[PDB]
């Protein structure tokens, strides 16, 4: 039959909306005729303040994630401590780990990514310490040795360069933030920003949109 | 039967995404059990730069409106001249006119608003000159005298104050930009930003989402 359309998702586990778009795409990956390609990326390679105590956009995000938790049925929870803190700690080791997973055991990438989001954006757990990464990896179903082997590659030139190259690809697609979803279909390439454009994606693909929680 | 839910749309004809959200809402106004309340507002009362020649977000908007023209079937066209120019000229008279229409002939507000968007965001026509406003009003189906009568009220304290008050209401709902859609349902008030959250709105209302172009 006709070849599946490649849909690339560029994401960083530090991004709440990246998780939301990720889950919607994963839900459609065996329904639509697509080749979902996960692209672990680093927001700090892309991103190029209000004096008010409680900025309007910050309030909006807090309210929005509350609604989207229910709408998408994803257990996303705003962190108990300052967002600034999670963000300052960063996701470098985590994204390098996911890059290593992509290179060695791509079939584990989806669950590994989900488990890291579950730490940072569901349970408010650290994702910068080695033990933290390993905990997520083992929850994803990786063996301790497998996870430890991948952990040891986080700082290798190959993994560091792959993450840079993937992040650069996002930039070349016009990314000003994550997530971006890139569909290659009908002889064109389309970049969509955020988690709220999946119905438009469906239309680009000529596929049926059944909402953020499609049936069996 | 149960009372319709009030859904407020705060908009400025200078905003392209306000037009898009407007049309989707107007399409559902007699399908869902809602009382659609149009709220003419002024972006300049709410809004509180990249050195690069062609900023990424500007490219994104250009590409996005191209896709959305087809997805929503709305004849939106990026202006031939600099956006900065349309924006510098502003929409003050136009939004005051629409405020006057809301106060005197609310049943004409939908078409009057549409015709002003058709000028600025479809045909790249001026919306600051009196003759421009009148042209849109007459296209909406207003009599020349009716339109002229409203035009003469643009600078009255009553109209000026109403526009300020409406814009202030948007601010009090947390607006950091337009459009915002405010649904009062199930004992809560929810503010949604932009034109891409209408499926979420449907879910809040317990109504069926049939895409941006619902059937008869």
């Amino acid at each position: 039959g006709p070849l599946p359309r490649t849909v690339e998702l560029f994401y960083d586990v530090l991004s709440p909306y990246s998780w939301l778009g990720f889950e919607i795409l994963c839900r459609y990956q065996n329904i639509w005729n697509i080749n979902l390609q996960l692209r672990p990326s680093l927001i700090t390679g892309i991103m190029k303040k209000p004096p008010g105590l409680l900025p309007r956009k910050g309030l909006y995000m807090a309210n929005d994630l509350k609604l989207l938790r229910h709408h998408l049925q994803i257990p996303i929870h705003f962190p108990k401590d300052f967002l600034s803190v999670m963000l300052e700690k960063g996701s470098l080791s985590a994204m390098r780990f996911l890059t290593a997973v992509n290179l060695e055991h791509p079939e584990m990438l989806e669950k590994a990514s989900r488990e890291l989001w579950m730490r940072v954006w569901s349970r408010n757990e650290d994702i910068t310490e080695p033990q933290s990464i390993l905990a997520a990896a083992e929850k994803a179903g990786m063996s301790a040795e497998q996870a430890q082997g991948l952990l040891e590659k986080i700082a290798t030139p190959k993994v560091k360069n792959q993450l840079k190259e993937t992040t650069e690809a996002a930039c070349r697609y016009g990314a000003f933030g994550l997530p971006i979803t890139v569909a290659h279909v009908d002889g064109q390439t389309h970049m969509l920003f955020g988690s709220d454009r999946m119905e438009l994606l469906a239309h680009l693909l000529g596929e049926k949109w059944m909402g953020p929680i499609p049936p069996a």
